[PDB]
C-alpha cells in the first residue's frame, strides 16, 4: 500500500459518513483495501 498522513486519511474518512447507506458499501470496500496496514485508519474512521 501507499502511506496517507492523517489529515488525508481524515478528507477521505469526511467522504465516507456523507456518503448514503448503500454508497458507505462501495466506498469501505475502497478504504478496506487501501489501508489493509493502517490500524489507525479504523480507529481515526470510528471516532468521527
Amino acid at each position: 500500500t501507499v502511506e496517507f498522513t492523517g489529515e488525508q486519511k481524515d478528507a477521505l474518512i469526511e467522504k465516507y459518513w456523507e456518503a448514503n447507506e448503500a454508497e458507505r458499501k462501495a466506498i469501505a470496500r475502497a478504504y478496506a483495501s487501501l489501508f489493509a496496514n493502517d490500524a489507525d485508519f479504523i480507529q481515526r474512521l470510528l471516532a468521527h
